[PDB]
């Protein structure tokens, strides 16, 4: 939209925002004791949120609602109500803050693992406290000027597509079953509860929907015309966004900047109002917030409307509320006075908003969350949960006993493009941390003696750092190689072109693999990489996947590798061969084989074979698991099912392991549970899907724990080709991991039950 010359929004990756979108505001709360509002309803504590804000808007000019649709909103001075900001990031912590520069408060915010790995640990409770972590720093903030109500997080989409430049953004690549639990404990962890009356932070799930690539074969996201059938909609793209509204109650949402079947999200009334409102019962009085600036888009480049006015007017009537970007305060005046849309309809928005402004405690000093301050930024910070979510995440893909390391290891070649990591440990979307603590400088204060060399470039062709590398692996008694990709690689506004390793880095892994010391290697980002030459080369001892590991990630990895802590993390996307995305268009949006080039998308439906499944990890000891069946669906819809909100929720059963550690040394245990039919319901039938999830609490040599995962009734449900989730009939069979340790069949007896009638058109 601020482009100074010819830009191709069908092409470049990056949109072109004005200053004011981008701007740093300074916030203020109104004075509702002695101030313009003093009088209104919107300062009587006592009246109901929406009357409050009802009262509010009135007091407005037309021009100052208008202006208020954006995400800058400069409020309206003369009624003494401060200009807000919409646009906050919190995505692994908090960014978009208007962090101090000096002075100690408010210079630093808590960096948690990038998304991608937290997920990995399999444990919701961890999610949950993140997120509550990520919204008492953000009123901690709020309450200083400095941040914020409302939140853009979490982003959601399938991780589909290997090579998206977000993917490490998200909780992995599946969209049903995983990515909405992460959803439903991100989003409660962030508002505080389900739906409370006063409303913690108010979270934004993002991307609905549809939107999974940046950039691919020069098609840029901003002007994407993606065609999903019907079927995929319900079943991959929008689970997660009926998990955040019916579950979570997510107080707003954010419409993608692509297109679905011909209509751009913004302005896609079947999505923002048939399905978000009258299927999964978002919040009467929650809002819409568009992408930075997905109304522009509409009109350039999708061409859905001819101009900006009337894509404005288009995006509002649609359901969103909130421009992020210009075009909303900028040209709505033009629709008004082109008849394309009444005060009214400019009203609800904006009430919309202050009506959760409202619950949020914004005009209410004594609300419970005024008095957080930078102590308590400082408190929760100290708790080390970022270190505890990389700990937990850390994937062991490969061992032979070399990890843990031995105490007869004194010294160690560390070697590589990650091995002095600071900043590449946070990911994108992340704000100042208090420290960032490198593999490096935890390998010495482990005790360690260190030998580091760089060795090569996360992308470069220069042998130049091979020799000394070499020769630091052969002084040293073990060889920890970090490397793989980072946000040079991938990252939002350009996907990557391979999914391969990136430079000469495999090359000097060989060389150091022919050294003959113990070599353990480490692979970091948070898109997978082909280490099938790793998998392979008998001299590769240890394969470890570490993702974003936050402002503790050295100290983690380095826990983990010394054996003071126990891996427990298991893969939440496929690592493909690197053949896979030359196979056929990154942009198909059917997850199913289709007998030609498509090879089928996750491991729900890829029939080809991953160098590393989804759910891959290894412990430092062994488990032994061991089992610790007719049901009549609509039979078990026919119970009271208290605990549980709605029906779908109930468990058809639950699945019960001994989990016993039949090995030497102590450690956690993760479990994916996996179901499979071959009849039940419409062909084709998938590889299997994900229907529950678990992590146990250390396991001692000799002991054992319970493993428990309920099966609800809708991870049973199938979606038939209208995008009806139906429970059907017929044969299945429960799966333990990866390695499929236990194995389960059980049948569903009597007729077809529908969970949900997916709406028309
Ligand atoms: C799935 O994920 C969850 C959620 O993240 C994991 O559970 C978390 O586990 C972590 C790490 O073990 C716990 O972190 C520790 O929390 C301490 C504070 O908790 C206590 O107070 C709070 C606040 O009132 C209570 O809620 C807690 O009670 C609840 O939780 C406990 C379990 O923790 C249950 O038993 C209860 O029933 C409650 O449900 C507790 O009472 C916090 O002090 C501690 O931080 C110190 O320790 C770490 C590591 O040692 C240091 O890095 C850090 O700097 C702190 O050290 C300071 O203090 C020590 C004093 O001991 C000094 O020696 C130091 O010098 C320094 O000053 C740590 O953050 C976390 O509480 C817990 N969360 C929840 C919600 O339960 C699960 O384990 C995980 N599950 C699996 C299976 O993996
Ligand atoms: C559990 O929580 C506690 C409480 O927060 C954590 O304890 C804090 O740990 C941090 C990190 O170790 C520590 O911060 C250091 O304080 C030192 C002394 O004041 C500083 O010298 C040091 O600064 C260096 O590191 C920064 C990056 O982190 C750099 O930006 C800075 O420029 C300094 O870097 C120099 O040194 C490094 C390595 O020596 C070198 O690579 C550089 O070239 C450069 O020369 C840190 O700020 C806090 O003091 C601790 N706070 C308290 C109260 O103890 C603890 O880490 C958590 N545990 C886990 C496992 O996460
Ligand atoms: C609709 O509103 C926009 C923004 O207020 C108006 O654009 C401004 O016009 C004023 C007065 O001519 C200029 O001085 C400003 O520079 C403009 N601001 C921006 C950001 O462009 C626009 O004139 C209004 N359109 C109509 C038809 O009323
Ligand atoms: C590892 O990385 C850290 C952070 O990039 C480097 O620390 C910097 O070191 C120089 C002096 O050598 C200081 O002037 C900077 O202020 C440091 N930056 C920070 C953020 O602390 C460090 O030099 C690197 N170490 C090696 C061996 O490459
Ligand atoms: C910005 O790009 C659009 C095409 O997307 C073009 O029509 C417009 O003139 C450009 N603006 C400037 C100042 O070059
Ligand atoms: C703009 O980008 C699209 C997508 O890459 C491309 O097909 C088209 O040819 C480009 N148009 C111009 C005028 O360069
Ligand atoms: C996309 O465009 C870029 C920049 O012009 C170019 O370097 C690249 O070759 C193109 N990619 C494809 C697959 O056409
Ligand atoms: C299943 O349950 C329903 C309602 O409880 C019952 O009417 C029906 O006969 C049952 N079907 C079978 C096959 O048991
Ligand atoms: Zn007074
Ligand atoms: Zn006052
Ligand atoms: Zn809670
Ligand atoms: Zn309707
Ligand atoms: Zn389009
Ligand atoms: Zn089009
Ligand atoms: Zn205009
Ligand atoms: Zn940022
Ligand atoms: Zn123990
Ligand atoms: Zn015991």
């Amino acid at each position: 939209q601020n482009n100074q010359t010819y830009a191709n929004y069908s092409a470049q990756g990056q949109p072109d925002l004005y200053p004011e979108t981008l701007a740093t505001l300074t916030l203020s709360f109104p004075d509702c004791e002695h101030g313009p509002l003093k009088n209104n309803l919107v300062c009587d504590s006592s009246a109901g949120y929406v009357e409050r804000a009802q009262a509010l808007i009135s007091l407005f000019t037309l021009e100052e609602l208008i202006l208020n649709t954006q995400n800058s909103g400069p409020g309206v001075p003369r009624l003494g109500l401060p200009n807000y900001q919409v646009w906050n990031e919190a995505l692994h912590g908090l960014d978009r803050a208007n962090f101090a520069t000096k002075g100690g408060q408010f210079e630093w915010a808590t960096s948690f693992p990038m998304p991608i790995l937290t997920t990995a640990a399999l444990n919701r409770t961890l999610i949950h406290q993140i997120a509550d972590i990520i919204s008492t720093q953000a009123r901690a903030f709020s309450n200083s000027g400095r941040y914020g109500l409302d939140v853009y997080a979490p982003n959601v989409n399938g991780f589909r597509s290997p090579l998206w430049g977000r993917g490490q953004e998200t909780p992995g690549e599946d969209a049903f079953f995983l990515s909405s639990a992460y959803t439903y404990e991100y989003i409660t962890g962030i508002q505080g509860g389900v739906d409370p009356e006063h409303l913690k932070v108010a979270a934004t799930v993002k991307h609905f929907a549809g939107y999974d690539l940046e950039n691919w074969n020069n098609q840029s996201r901003l002007g994407f015309d993606a065609i999903i059938t019907q079927q995929d909609l319900s079943e991959y793209y929008t689970p997660q966004f009926l998990a955040a509204a019916r579950y979570a109650k997510s107080r707003s949402l954010m419409c993608a900047y692509n297109s679905v079947n011909g209509v751009p999200s913004c302005a896609n009334s079947f999505f923002l109002q048939t399905l978000l409102r009258e299927s999964w019962g978002f919040p009467e009085w929650g809002y819409v917030s568009s992408d930075c600036d997905a109304v522009y888009n509409v009109f350039n480049p999708h061409d859905y409307a001819s101009n900006q006015s009337s894509a404005a007017a288009s995006s509002l009537r649609a359901g969103t509320d909130i421009d992020c970007g210009q075009t909303y305060p900028w040209h709505l005046n033009e629709s008004f006075v082109a008849g394309e849309v009444s005060r009214g309809e400019i009203e609800r928005s904006v009430t919309r908003l202050y009506a959760n402004l409202v619950r949020l405690g914004y005009f209410d000093k004594k609300n419970q969350y005024r008095s957080l301050g930078w102590k308590d930024v400082v408190k929760t910070d100290a708790w080390n949960i970022s270190y505890e979510a990389a700990v937990e995440g850390i994937v062991l893909l490969k061992n032979d006993g070399t990890l843990p390391l031995s105490k007869k290891v004194r010294s160690i070649a560390l070697i590589g493009p990650w091995a002095n990591a600071t900043t590449q440990m946070q990911g994108n979307y992340y704000g100042p941390a208090p420290y960032l603590i490198s593999p490096l400088e935890a390998a010495k204060k482990a005790g360690y003696h260190v030998n580091f060399e760089l060795g090569t470039e996360i992308a470069g062709n220069s042998t130049t750092g091979f020799a000394k590398a070499i020769a630091a692996a052969k002084k040293s008694d073990a060889i920890i190689y970090l490397g793989g990709i980072d946000n040079t690689i991938e990252q939002e506004g350009a996907d990557r072109t391979d999914i391969a390793w990136p430079g000469n880095q495999l090359d000097l892994i060989k060389q150091l693999s022919e050294v003959g010391k113990p070599l353990v290697v480490l692979q970091m980002g948070g898109g997978q990489v082909d280490s099938s030459s790793l998998k392979s080369n008998k001299k590769v001892n240890s394969l470890v996947w570490g993702g974003y590991p936050g402002q503790s990630g050295g100290v983690a990895l380095f826990d983990i590798l010394s054996g003071k802590r126990a891996p427990a993390g298991r893969l939440v996307t496929t690592q493909y061969p690197a053949e896979y995305v030359h196979q056929f268009p990154q942009n198909d949006m059917n997850l199913r084989p289709d007998g030609k080039s498509n090879p089928g998308q996750t491991y729900i439906w890829y029939t080809g074979k991953p160098v590393y499944e989804f759910g891959s990890g290894l412990f430092y000891t062994t488990f032994k698991e061991t089992l610790a069946l007719k049901f009549n669906t609509s039979s078990i819809l026919s119970a009271p099912h208290p605990g549980y909100t709605y029906s779908e929720q109930i468990p058809v059963f639950t699945f019960e392991a001994n989990i016993k550690n039949s090995g030497k040394t102590e450690s956690p245990y993760t479990a994916m549970l996996f179901v499979r039919t071959s009849n039940a319901g419409p062909a084709p039938y998938p590889n299997k899907w994900l229907v529950g999830f678990d992590r146990l609490a250390d396991i001692k040599p000799g002991h054992s724990s319970k493993l428990s995962i309920p099966i609800p009734v809708s991870a049973l449900a199938r979606v038939d080709s209208h995008g009806n989730r139906i429970v059907y009939p017929g044969k299945y069979e429960l799966a333990l991991n990866t390695d499929e340790s236990v194995k389960l069949e059980f049948e569903l007896v009597g007729e077809e039950v529908t969970i949900e009638n997916w709406p028309l058109e």
